[PDB]
């Protein structure tokens, strides 16, 4: 149900990618074929 109401990688605005990058991992409330990835912000 998590996608409209308010997701994780809504909340944190994350980016939707495979795990063949260097971009951290969240959760998967990103659309199937990429995961919600945390970006290098912040020092992160």
């Amino acid at each position: 149900r998590r996608r409209r109401r308010r997701p994780p990688c809504e909340d944190v605005n994350g980016q939707c990618q495979p795990r063949g990058n260097p971009c951290l991992r969240l959760r998967g409330a990103c659309p199937r074929g990429s995961r919600c990835c945390m970006p290098t912000v912040a020092a992160h």
